[PDB]
């Protein structure tokens, strides 16, 4: 019952209005070599969305350090967006530094498959991870009642960038995979003789010709990804509500 | 470029062949009062998929504890399913206990929008979380080169179940949200009169009339959810590859 | 070019969400035997719109006295609507007492033809005047750059009601028409025998058989109407910006 | 429902016969650097129409002073037009100086959406305000039983011309707005940086970053606009029915 | 019903993924001057299919000696294909030396009409014999429950190459036809003058003008064809299940 | 390409004219509890087709013994069929006992997909093996220049009937399969528990859980199947063109 | 109903296979400056067709004297055609010397409208008379149960060649017409002036302006045409079956 | 290029206007148990047509003795028909006793395929022979320039009637066939058994099993048919133009 962009496709080319100005996607980021996370939320001045924006805002320099920009999206106007950002800066003490797309009318939402059956009016919490070639790498659709785990989005982009750069695939649960730890997977042979050569070379640890891996990620890349997960798992000492 | 079922919709009724036999979905689970997680993977005997199956299998009791069943899917035949399961039991030491649908041909995959642009032949790594009423609550689409974080799937279903029984929306990163920690959000008033009565009642902690929260989840519930994130953030003591 | 409801047609039956609750139009007002003025504005937190809401809000008793209710509309959500009404009340000292419809995808706006070419995203400043039977009696489309004259909406309503209750047409600029002042027009004869009988009747003041009038409105109806124009023409004693 | 040209669109191009000749719209007026107000009325030798034509003829010079021309329209033929103008001139003593379109087949009225459900055969009292670029700036649809307030069409064109030349939006009830009086609105910033800069400059009177205004209009322009309202509110010292 | 390519058409051009690598069909073999037999099986790790691969494997050299390559096809992935090859080599002791196309999704199978009504998901046991021009010369469709007689496929290939080169048609059951034995048939005259001339040449053994034959095939070519049948008819002494 | 009926479908219902009378297929044979082999030939009085009629006529008793009726088909008329059958009887000494459908116009041939690309005018040499329920069980398309090996049609029929009554699949080259000889195959388990069950029962000879077999066919059934192959391999003792 | 080529149209350009080789109609004959009679018969080895072939073969020289060739047509193959010609030459003693098109599939028959109700499989007995410009001059459709009168086809071609060369129309039953004998008709005048000039020219015998005739055909041409009817009317002195 | 009814179809049901009154056709004749010959001519007052109508009129008795009625057809009106029949009676001395259809407009003509390429306005010389069941049995299309041989039409109806009643096919130019004279053909056997029974019934003279014949027509029938041919061949001793 809905149409969406797909992984592996180029992000739909579109000019959008954001509270930082009009920008062209995915070009604005591709031209800078940036990946970007475009995420949507149902409405400004709604609570789960406010928690998610504060959580992205607090992790903004983690994204910037990976070369990833952030961009939000909802059916509200840019006026609402600014007003909501001022409310947030004023009452929660957190400045939201990235743009939010305003698409009253839902043109962008439809194009991205963000209006689901829970609401005909507001988008769900989708998240698109797009690489520096403009290519959709991952898509997540959370519902209106459940905020996202923003550290898993950091883990996803960190792991995709690493995989791309090291030409490896990433095991489930990685930095902490139960079979190979922080090891990374060598893409499986796709021919018989490549399989045979890989087993002949003895270059990797392997469980079978289609299951070879090594540990080429730097200790800093592994620690950084593990740090996102430890952050997700750690209860903050001091809530910003108290502070407010 | 791809059509998908949507959150809030009933899972597409269908009969599917799994390596445990034919089952009708969502009925097989709805009749039992159970939720289910249907997840797909590109291919039997490929490594990220094997790490993911092991991760789901080792967390199977956690899904059972929540009344959630797991069912996998790929375009391989039930015979490859069975031989791949044997190989995992034999070389990694873990038995996969749940069914895998086999859809050579991609009939099921196409109905669920699991074939993306990354591969014309194998599905991406999608995940549908479906409640005991047959309704899709969340959908995730990870790519072929990156395993999922199974603990977040546990966190999602645990949080959706809590929000459903307590009538509360769940903040970003719950139960470690940075604004209200493990608090849960009272869905926002949608009318002025409702906004005013809520501020007047004084029955919730509040940042504004649209941001009210309280802490109705039991310590057990919060800690179970935080325990999934802690496990994810924890480096394994010993790797299954070593003991194998 | 756009499609719109027409004068003489029953307002399009629709359920809408406003910041006072879901109501069905035109039923909600017809059921109360109330005429209503539905008006739209491009966006909450935008200045001309704010001046129009305060102007409508300050003339609300004048619409109540007629039996007319007011309802606004923009593509913003109800949450923005309530925050915006809180802002006006806090900074301008005027409470907006009527509902505002939230139409974030333009559904209502498309039905009413409120999306013009000045903006693909925000509605123009439309006004539909609807009588207690649900019929569209007048439609005005002002642009985004120009605020309405709310006293001319009162004059319209007052005159339509008077014309309906006295079976009279209302001359240009009534009750200060330059030919007949506060006189009201007798619907012209449509047959030759009616035209003849009207002339032999000697009952109205008349310029020709198709141009007869009298003065059946009461001094109250006449001075009420003129009072709206006198208020429009008057320089405000004190501006709301000074005590703001 | 019916279809209508929209604010912001070029006025439909079409040749039209008027009782001054054939002309091409909007070209005739665009060619002359003129804005024009095209208005319709249901029928020649009908009383409310005759009052409106008299009211427009009386204010014609006020329209010309603004660089604005008037053109009528009804389904009558040019012969009826000329006969009706003679009749007005003879019995009311007013010469109607501007052209009226004769549109016997409803071709023009259907391009303009002027046939509503109140009559299948005669147009409502529609008003297009078209600027010198041939672009529709405002559309009012009065019904057949209610004559228009011609001073409000002069205020709208004067306000539109002023806001275009001063780059300002016009508040409700200008020049007598209740919040800022004859103050004009600076169109709102649409990005955070613009908002910040607007407020940092301290160059405008302001209630919020999206609500700034100043008083750039000439004392003569404001007085003229107020004069249209004072005239509208003032009862004529003597009625034309009295000499006639 | 279903759509199939046809004898005498060019084998459908297609790039195909095999367990030896991506190859382009007709072309890969056409470019080397080789014929190829493309055959399909419903599923790796299924018993009839295994017997067929082992039977093709055992006759590999017979097809290589005729210049004919072998290529398999199923809807399984290349990873299943290679594990199944490994399983056959390991438990039967036979190495399958030719490629198998992996067609999950059934794209190649739809194009060759290999999906019949006996299974909506797996291919029947098709067989396409394609000459060095890339032309389909014979198509056989066995069902899932019945293994092929591979020696009849070598007889088909051998006979087709012999007839192409001797410019002869081949009688039923050649080289053991009950009427003419290892005789080969001269294509019948299609005109009266040719029939008459043929009958006058006295050059062929003949039963009638449209039934002439001779014995152009060499004794080694005859014996080779007969050796395939003798092999098909001989009970193997020593079954590979016992040996294994 | 061309359309064909598929294995597993009910043979297309049709009334056909044969040189034995009009009959309705498949009903005519189903109502007698008989399977039938329907084969086509390009043209009466052409040599390969003559050799194929004589070979089928010679095996007629072998086909009837299997419960199988033979039916031919070509685009010729029934009068050609009868003259050709007299010619065969008179010059070769063999009486053809089964009917031949006459399909001038090629209506039956287009339904069966018997018109391929090497002749726009005559059918290829197709073979449909139809069981006693009217179901197409195998389809073979031989080209015009190569006659069929009729003993392999007998082997096919025989093995299909044996597999149907013993509920067994037939290995490649049966009764002389190189791995299991005249054993037959138990259809593989399709579920994990069915596989474990099979393997735990100890009831079949086995190479793996999906490769079990046994020797359930009678000595006479196996020897009959082997006789067809011995015959195909044996050079006839006296050629029929000799006595003739 | 069925569709046919029409008199006055060029015969359908087509390439056809005849038992004398392939030819292109109408070109093969137009190139030679010959007319041709194409006629069809239902089926070789059928009695009425055999008698028609014989009658056409016995009159072959009469067609060649006129520069007319003959080609026949049925849906049988060139092989049937040749075997049937042999039968006729051997049992009746008559060699059929002209080509027969073989049209299995009925492609030529359908373009010529030769498949009528009566038989869905064999053509009717049609005849096209086609002149040396390739134009269809006459068409006759006899049925399957009634042989044609070949002498009337000779009369038709003779009469047409005569009317073409002498520019005359031919009366009914010519050369034995009961009103003007072997007289030939001048095409009637089509204007009043032409009528008047014709009658006053005194150049033709005449019954009225529209019925003028003379006798320009040579006694030879008249006698030759009457001789075909005398032959038709003549009882044969010896029957071919007696010496046959 | 043209659509015509076919032999073996029921003549198209149609109400036609004739100069004898309106009748309904196939019915009006079928009602009487009569066959009919409907023939067309291009135009009244045209010469070949007149000679054909005279030729039919002189043979009317012969057709009536056979139970055959005649009906003409052209695009002229019934007034032209009656006038032309008067001219014929008056100038030729022959009364035309049968109806002629008038189809100005050509509705009947298009339905019978009578408008060929030779003329877009007047029909060709069509002849339909329709039996007492209303079935079209023979169709002839002669062109404008060539009148028909009416004795051949008698010969066809007599032969078709004899063939129907004696259950025989009629040889080429019967009563004078060169092979069998006035012999009539037995419809060929269509099955092998029927052929063999034929050859053993010994009831008929025979050249082969598909060529048997009888002499069942009485001498009177044979002679009446031969008389139609003798009359065609005979030049009339005195021409009607003579006494005209």
């Amino acid at each position: 019952p809905g149409s969406i962009p797909l992984i592996g496709e180029r992000f739909p080319e579109m000019e959008v209005t954001t509270d930082h100005g009009v920008i062209k996607l995915p070009d604005h980021y591709v031209s800078q070599g940036k990946w970007f996370v475009l995420f949507s939320h149902p409405a400004d001045f709604t609570p789960v969305c406010t928690t998610e924006f504060v959580s992205f805002a607090r992790r903004y320099e983690d994204f910037q350090r990976l070369g990833v920009d952030l961009i939000g999206l909802s059916v509200d106007s840019v006026f609402s967006h600014i007003k909501w950002k001022e409310w947030i800066e004023r009452h929660i003490g957190v400045r939201i530094p990235f743009p939010i797309i305003a698409d009253p009318q839902g043109t962008v939402a439809r194009r991205l498959g963000l209006l689901h059956a829970e609401s005909a009016t507001h988008t769900v919490r989708g998240v698109f991870i797009v690489d520096a070639r403009g290519v959709i790498r991952t898509m997540l659709y959370y519902p209106m009642e459940l905020g996202r785990l923003v550290d898993e989005i950091l883990r996803i982009v960190k792991a995709l960038k690493l995989g791309d750069s090291l030409k490896r695939a990433v095991p489930a649960d990685w930095p902490n995979n139960e079979i190979i730890g922080e090891g990374l997977i060598v893409p499986p042979p796709t021919t018989e003789d490549q399989a045979r050569a890989r087993m002949e070379s003895g270059q990797y640890r392997s469980l079978d010709w289609w299951f070879c891996w090594d540990t080429p990620a730097s200790r800093d890349d592994v620690e950084e990804a593990r740090r996102y997960l430890r952050r997700a798992a750690e209860k903050p000492a001091k809530l910003l509500y108290e502070e407010a």
